[PDB]
């Protein structure tokens, strides 16, 4: 965990992260995208449970991106939940929340649900 | 948003979390639990996508947890999706995924899914 | 449960479904709209597991509604997944997915997730 | 869809499960299981939106089976929403729900979440 989950990862869509986990359970770097309402990178912010496991156990994780920076504003955010798994073949495995800022009506409508899978190769 | 969403929030279960809406997007604070395999407070971080809105839509945001304090390791981590609504009755609806770590062959039943509504009052 | 569960049903939103438990775990019934892109009654087909509790436990059901009738297809369908808590104030808790068919390009974008509660006085 | 639905089909974990899509979007079939709390075939019942498209997009559609048969009784049901795309390598492409009956104290953690994938080969 930790020393194995900083670094850069790649998803399947092309998406790229960098993170760094730090000693008490950060997560701090950027997501830079590859086919969303989203261009560029974007600060993205989250936390890893540092003291993870006896039974080769995945590390749990999330983090989350609004999709805000200098260049674009599309009013939502994600957030991923998942675990690290570490090794020859390391990988996060995740499923993700993006709520987009609805009136009250649409509000129903405002969350799309999702998984994606991260490697160290791309992909 | 930002000033609105700093403060105290109480969902439904009892749960209280304490947030800082920074100028530039960022979420940080404290989640007290209520109801589960969380005792005492944790570090809760996040973003809000802080340039919501011309049609009284709700700010999209989102925050993790990672369930490992001092007291207590539960060796999974939540995400929270949704949306802050201002006004009167302010809330913050969110839809979570709880991610535990798991071995490999039970990762297919690592993530439970649910949903938090958040008041300035309790509840 | 089956007995308790054949009626009528009324969400927060306003929708309203009738549906009849059969004793093999069969759920049969329709579904009318109150808010979406929906427009009459549609099929509704689900199962329950009928044979359910010395601990006062909800009994697991789940059923789906393809949004095609003889008036609209909205080319999308809803699975409801949840559990039925009879008594008093009896009442069916549910999370859903609602699935529209895009092209491969949009299919991370497809579906959305959200939560309804049912009850038999509206609401 | 439709014709290219009906017939067998097999996800990663081994799962299978064969269905018939009938002409006014109904879908029955079995579902034997390859890994969890299940153990034989179960009954599946579900609906496809029967007129799906000048655009390639996929075909909606759910099902669910509840975890009771004749040698088991997990008091639990599932149901998975997505859309099936055909061709050469024609898929499903889903997301599930899993919710199992609970006291009411323990809803909150009754329902997973994953996604499936499922191939007219196996796998
Ligand atoms: N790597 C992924 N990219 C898309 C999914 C979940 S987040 C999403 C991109 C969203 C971009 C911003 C937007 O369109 O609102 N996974
Ligand atoms: N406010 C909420 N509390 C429960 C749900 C989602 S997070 C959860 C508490 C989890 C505690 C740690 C654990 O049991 O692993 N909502
Ligand atoms: N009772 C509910 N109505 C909306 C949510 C989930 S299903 C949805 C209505 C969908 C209508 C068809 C469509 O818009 O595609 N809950
Ligand atoms: N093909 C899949 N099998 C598991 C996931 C979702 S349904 C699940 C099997 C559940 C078996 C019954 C149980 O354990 O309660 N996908």
């Amino acid at each position: 965990a930790e020393a194995g989950i900083t670094g850069t990862w790649y998803n399947q869509l092309g998406s790229t992260f960098i993170v760094t986990a730090g000693a008490d359970g950060a997560l701090t770097g950027t997501y830079e995208s590859a086919v969303g309402n989203a261009e560029s990178r974007y600060v993205l912010t989250g936390r890893y449970d540092s003291a993870p496991a006896t039974d080769g156990s995945g590390t749990a994780l999330g983090w989350t991106v609004a999709w805000k920076n200098n260049y674009r504003n599309a009013h939502s955010a994600t957030t991923w939940s998942g675990q690290y798994v570490g090794g020859a073949e390391a990988r996060i495995n995740t499923q993700w929340l993006l709520t987009s800022g609805t009136t009250e009506a649409n509000a129903w409508k405002s969350t799309l649900v999702g998984h994606d899978t991260f490697t160290k190769v791309k992909p």
